[PDB]
């Protein structure tokens, strides 16, 4: 369905965001996953603070009542070495709903237009 | 009366196609559920197999409806038994009783694809599913 | 895969904005058109609520159109398909007609926009074909 | 807050119905979580069931918003082993009229886990 695409695309630009480093991009990112994520969550996620680590999604469950499952890979390469270097497996467990886009920033509100907000991430092995 | 020979008969054929495992009916069963279901009901539905490839052709659930109760105000409880056999055998199987208590309503008929219409051109839709354990 | 979820994400968000007239978030669907689309589709749209035949200025706040999308179809090669409904009623269920969007798009370098649509659009999607026919079903 | 005070009742009670092992009362404790679960946590739940255990609830804090942080002991049975926990339970109100009828006189107000999680202190 509609809404599954919807959530589907907003899990994993979540994932994404939230689990790319990107020295040249991580400022970027870590206002993004602030913006995707609701109030307490973001003040969660802040409060945890040359390598590169890119994401590879892999697949998305949601539940359709506001749990997603993500499977995804991570591949963290030495920028100067030559391959992709060691690449693991994880599986994000992710709830979500939707909010009011008028009760963020503006800049917020153009981030995230449908208001999509996390509550809850956690991720582990797979 | 007649809302209620609809209501029962929707219920019903919820229940059925949302408790049944059988490998030669699920492509029927999941797609029925599908287009009687809200989309989250739907997604939860569905989200159980992306099971199939757990079980494959070598289990079987299949469901008796024991009583339909439309509640009034869109809201029904259906009490059945699910039986599950290994495909294999004679006998009995397990069989377990619950109540399937179910929020639904009849939505606009239009906006929903072409074969959804031919099969449910009333529009019944659940918005709300959920199953207990039979008890007094 | 990722590029279907991605895809599929965007022809959807396309169609909304650009099948649906709503008053309240005109504005916004307008904008959103001019991000995701080729100068040409984007005036294409746009062509529609200008001069005296403007759109909204005939129908203003009075006629509500919305969209429910039924299925979405990545063809391969950048083309797309969206099969939706388009429900009008003036402010009963109103009129429900079905329609199929085919539609040509690409993924463009996102740096061209101006930052509100790189914000909103950061992978660069961008139309360069848009066309509605009716729903005929298959055969 | 009145709503507070109801969260942190049906969040301790969630975590004692759960967590508790006690074999004359497993079933009705089985059953218990089961009410108080979202469909999808109670199928969650009920897949990954598989001495006395007794739960000791030490605070419990709402975050307003549908997660709850629950610190608690469990006590193995002298005296027995106790552990120390953090349960981390996402949850919402429902209708009590989409519940059966057992369901809503266990679970009046509609409480439903959608989440839970239990880490080690
Ligand atoms: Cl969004
Ligand atoms: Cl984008």
């Amino acid at each position: 369905s509609y809404d599954t695409v919807r959530d589907k695309y907003w899990l994993s630009q979540y994932v994404i965001a939230r689990e790319t480093y990107d020295w040249y991009t991580l400022q970027k990112d870590y206002e993004t996953v602030g913006m995707l994520s609701s109030p307490s969550e973001g003040q969660s996620y802040a409060s945890q603070f040359n390598v590169r680590t890119s994401v590879t999604i892999v697949s998305i469950v949601p539940n359709g009542k506001g749990i997603g499952t993500v499977r995804f890979a991570k591949t963290t390469k030495r920028t100067n070495e030559t391959g992709d270097g060691e690449t693991t497996h994880w599986i994000a467990t992710i709830g979500y709903q939707y909010v009011n886009p008028s009760l963020m920033s503006e800049s917020a509100r153009l981030t995230n237009p449908l208001g999509f907000n996390v509550t809850s991430y956690r991720v582990d092995p797979e």
